[PDB]
C-alpha cells in the first residue's frame, strides 16, 4: 500500500551523508515519511468504516451527498464562522478536506486522522480547524429546520482519531483486526524518522 510509497523512500535515506553536507532537505524526505505515517492509519480507517474508500472528499460535496439542497447550501456559502480566528467564510470551509466521512441517513460524521507525539495538541490543532464550523452548519440546519425547509434536522459529528507515534493507544482509539498490522508498519517508518532527526542535533 502506502508502504509502496515508503518503499521508494527508505532507499533515499539509508544512503546518506553525515548531516553536514547530507540532504539539505531531509525535510522533503521527512515530510514524505509523515504523509506515509499518516496514510497508514488513514487507510485502516478507510477500510473498516469510511464512505470514501478513495480519497478525502470536500465538505460541500459531503453535504449535497447527504441530501441538503444546493440552493440552501449556497445559502450559507457567503456567511462567516462564529469565533473564527480567521473569520472563515463557509464558502471556503466547504472546500476543506477532512480525511474520512460517513453518511447514515440524516446523520453525517467525519473523522480526522492525525498522528504526532503530542496527542492533545493534534486533537486541539484539528478541532480548532473543523469543529468550529461543523457545529455551525449543523446549527444552521436546525435553524433551517425550525422553519421547516428540510424534512429532518441533521446531526453532524467530527471526531479526531489520533494515535501515539508508538501506537500504544490504538487499542483505545481504533480497535480493529487491522490494528496489529498497523502498529508494526508504523514502528518501521518511525525508526527512519527518528534516524533522520538524530542526524541533525
Ligand atoms: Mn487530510
Ligand atoms: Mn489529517
Amino acid at each position: 500500500g502506502p508502504m509502496e510509497k515508503y518503499r521508494e523512500i527508505h532507499q533515499r535515506v539509508r544512503d546518506l551523508a553525515p548531516g553536514t553536507v547530507s540532504a539539505l532537505e531531509c525535510i522533503d524526505l521527512l515530510d514524505r515519511l509523515y504523509a506515509v505515517r499518516h496514510d497508514l492509519v488513514d487507510q485502516m480507517i478507510k477500510h473498516d468504516w469510511s464512505d470514501n474508500k478513495d480519497v478525502e472528499r470536500p465538505i460541500g460535496q459531503v453535504l449535497l451527498m447527504a441530501g441538503i439542497p444546493n440552493d440552501i447550501i449556497q445559502g450559507m456559502e457567503k456567511k462567516i464562522i462564529p469565533n473564527s480566528p480567521s473569520g472563515q467564510v463557509l464558502k471556503s470551509f466547504f472546500r476543506m478536506t477532512p480525511d474520512n466521512y460517513k453518511i447514515t441517513g440524516n446523520l453525517i460524521e467525519f473523522i480526522e486522522v492525525t498522528v504526532t507525539a503530542d496527542v492533545s495538541r493534534g486533537i486541539r490543532e484539528a478541532k480548532i480547524k473543523y469543529e468550529g464550523g461543523l457545529q455551525f452548519v449543523e446549527h444552521l440546519l436546525e435553524t433551517e429546520s425550525r422553519k421547516g425547509n428540510i424534512p429532518q434536522p441533521y446531526k453532524i459529528t467530527f471526531s479526531v482519531v489520533a494515535v501515539k507515534t508508538d501506537g500504544s493507544n490504538i487499542s483505545t482509539q481504533w480497535p480493529s483486526r487491522r490494528n496489529d498490522g498497523v502498529i508494526q508498519h508504523m514502528r518501521l517508518v518511525q525508526a527512519d524518522i527518528n534516524y533522520v532527526r538524530e542526524h541533525l542535533i
